[PDB]
Parts: C-alpha cells; sequence; structure tokens
C-alpha cells in the first residue's frame, strides 16, 4: 500500500538493506548498473536468509519464503522508482559517481520519495549539492554487518526538510535499526571520529613500544570494549562516580593531564604500518582464507551479541 524501497547498487550494502527492509515487511525492488549483479544479489540473498533461519537470526516475524517475495530485481530504474517512498544508494564510494547518479534520480523522481545515501564519509552538502529534490535528501549510515550492527547515523544538509529526518527516522526503527541523529555535518559524522580517536592513540602507543598490538587489542576485548558493549562514553562517567558531575570533580584534572601528553596524529607511514601488519599477521594470517575465517568468527558474536542486547 505504500511505495516500495529501491536499493541502488545491488552490493554488500545493497543486499544487507534489501534483507532488513524485507524483514519489515516492504517491497524492495534492487537495481544495479550491471544486471548481473541484480542476479546474483538475488541469489545470495535467498542464500543468506535459509542461513539466517537456521542460526534462528531471520528478523521478524515473515517467513523466509514470505520475505523473499518480497524482493524483486528491476533493471530499470525510472520503473524503479515509480511510487517509490525511499531510495537508498549504495554505490561506490565515489563523490563524482554519487552526484552523478543523484542528477538523474533529480529528473525524474517525485516531491515524496526520500533520497538517501549509504555513505560513510562524503558530505551531505557535497552530495546533494545544486538538487532541485534536496529537501527529501539524507544520508543513513549504516555500519557493515548492519543485518548484527543496528546503529544508523542519520546525517542532514543544510536544507534536508525535518519530515525527512522524522520519516527516515520512523522507517529504520520499523526494520529494527538504531537511528541517531548527527544534528550539523561534520568529518567523519559520529562514528567515525570517535573510532579514529581510539585508532589514532592506539596506532601511536604500539609504535611506541607501550604494548603490543595483540595486548593493546586485549586491553580493549577484556576491559573497555565490554563496558561498551551495553554504555556509551558518557554514561560510564556517569555510573563509575556519583554521578557526572561528581566524575568530572574526580577525574577531570587527571583527563586533561593525560591528554596533554599525547602524541601527534599520526603519518600512518608505509614503514610503520608494515611493522603493524607483521604483529597483527602473528594472530590472524593476511592472507584471504584466514582473515575470511576470522571475519566468519567475528560476524557469528556479533549475532549472538545482538541476540543478547535484545533480551536485557
Ligand atoms: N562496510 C561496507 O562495505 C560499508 C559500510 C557502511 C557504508 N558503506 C557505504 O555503502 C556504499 C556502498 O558500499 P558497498 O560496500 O556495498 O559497495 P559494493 O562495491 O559492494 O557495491 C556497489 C554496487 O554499486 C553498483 N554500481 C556501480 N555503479 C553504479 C551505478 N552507476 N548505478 C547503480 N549501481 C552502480 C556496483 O555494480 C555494485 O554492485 C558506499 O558509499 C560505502 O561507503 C559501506
Ligand atoms: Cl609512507
Amino acid at each position: 500500500m505504500a511505495g516500495c524501497v529501491v536499493i541502488v547498487g545491488s552490493g554488500v550494502i545493497g543486499r544487507s538493506w534489501a534483507m532488513l527492509f524485507a524483514s519489515g515487511g516492504f517491497q524492495v525492488k534492487l537495481y544495479d548498473i550491471e544486471q548481473q549483479q541484480i542476479r546474483n544479489a538475488l541469489e545470495n540473498i535467498r542464500k543468506e536468509m535459509k542461513l539466517l533461519e537456521q542460526a534462528g537470526s531471520l528478523k521478524g516475524s515473515l517467513s523466509v519464503e514470505e520475505q523473499l517475495s518480497l524482493i524483486s530485481g528491476c533493471p530499470n530504474i525510472q520503473e524503479a522508482v515509480e511510487g517509490a517512498m525511499h531510495i537508498q544508494e549504495c554505490v561506490p564510494e565515489d563523490l563524482e559517481l554519487k552526484k552523478k547518479i543523484f542528477a538523474q534520480l533529480d529528473s525524474i523522481i517525485d516531491d515524496r520519495v526520500i533520497l538517501s545515501s549509504s555513505t560513510s564519509c562524503l558530505m551531505p552538502s557535497k552530495l546533494f549539492a545544486g538538487l532541485v529534490h534536496v529537501k527529501q535528501c539524507i544520508v543513513a549510515h549504516p555500519v557493515n554487518p548492519p543485518y548484527y550492527i543496528p546503529l544508523v547515523e542519520l546525517v542532514p544538509h543544510p536544507e534536508t526538510a525535518p519530515t525527512t529526518v522524522d520519516r527516515t527516522h520512523a522507517l529504520m526503527k520499523k526494520i529494527g535499526q538504531c537511528p541517531m541523529r548527527v544534528q550539523k555535518e561534520v568529518a567523519g559524522f559520529v562514528l567515525n571520529r570517535l573510532q579514529y580517536a581510539i585508532i589514532s592513540e592506539a596506532w601511536r602507543l604500539v609504535e611506541e613500544g607501550i604494548v603490543s598490538p595483540s595486548d593493546l587489542d586485549l586491553v580493549m576485548s577484556e576491559g573497555l570494549g565490554m563496558r561498551y558493549a551495553f554504555i556509551g562514553p558518557l554514561e560510564t562517567m556517569h555510573l563509575n562516580a556519583e554521578g557526572m558531575l561528581s566524575y568530572c570533580d574526580r577525574y577531570s584534572e587527571g583527563i586533561k593531564h593525560v591528554l596533554q601528553t599525547f602524541g601527534p596524529i599520526p603519518e600512518f607511514s608505509r614503514a610503520t604500518a608494515e611493522k603493524v601488519n607483521q604483529d597483527m599477521c602473528m594472530k590472524v594470517p593476511d592472507d584471504p582464507e584466514h582473515l575470511a575465517a576470522r571475519r566468519q568468527w567475528r560476524d557469528e558474536c556479533l549475532m549472538r551479541l545482538a541476540k543478547l542486547k535484545s533480551q536485557v
């Protein structure tokens, strides 16, 4: 009864979105510039949904067969977007390519559909520059693997209509994800700014030999990361003293003292990358089979954690 959802780009992220939207009861049309990618996407989604069902990880109440019947290939973009209510773009991370596609869509779409990019790093102000339908534009950035990790960052353009944000929020909630709002665009949005703050100090600590990369990673996974699975950094402050003000009173002099001892932004030189890599390879060799085995274990853990979080 409501429009379908269109996925523009049936790759890694496109396929995950398709599964998310199908589980919410939405009709999904998969478009790609390569028709073979639509065919492969439909085959891989069929195979993955069977795997999820067997793991007990398939979302919502609809059967495998119900959800799969919601997803079809649609190689014609005009037909795909006709009557759509949401278009999620999932083409490669390339500003000129995204702007081209958006300019094509701009000339054919109606005033109700929402146009949403999956981009992890491009600014809405550049993506949607000069578009007639700029009010309908938004970034909805997911976290890979989005079927297990629910966070979606919603990042508007300055001229994005509030209704676009609210509609997109409600849509993300219906499919089971966890939308949040980035009020004004900034480099890295929110998630990558925190991630890169951590990477930057970790890199310096290991380059300096304060700890090995493997021990630094245990400091996170047997320590700080266990807390962060459930509570964010600001709530941690709140709970680790008698409230946030108490925590600042106790610890803020120290936080400043520690931060004032930070080294400069790394170069991330090839020489240092190679030394870090040599260390990483002791635990996880950088050939395809070893990397894929470790990612499969990672994803199983993510899936089990998602299930735990849903119960508490
Ligand atoms: N971990 C991730 O992979 C990840 C996580 C979050 C966000 N993102 C973002 O999602 C977007 C897509 O990433 P991906 O990893 O799924 O890319 P991908 O390379 O897996 O898939 C891209 C798809 O776009 C298709 N394509 C290329 N040009 C096209 C065009 N003109 N029109 C239609 N389709 C076209 C390709 O054929 C391909 O199937 C990127 O902006 C990326 O930054 C990726
Ligand atoms: Cl270099």
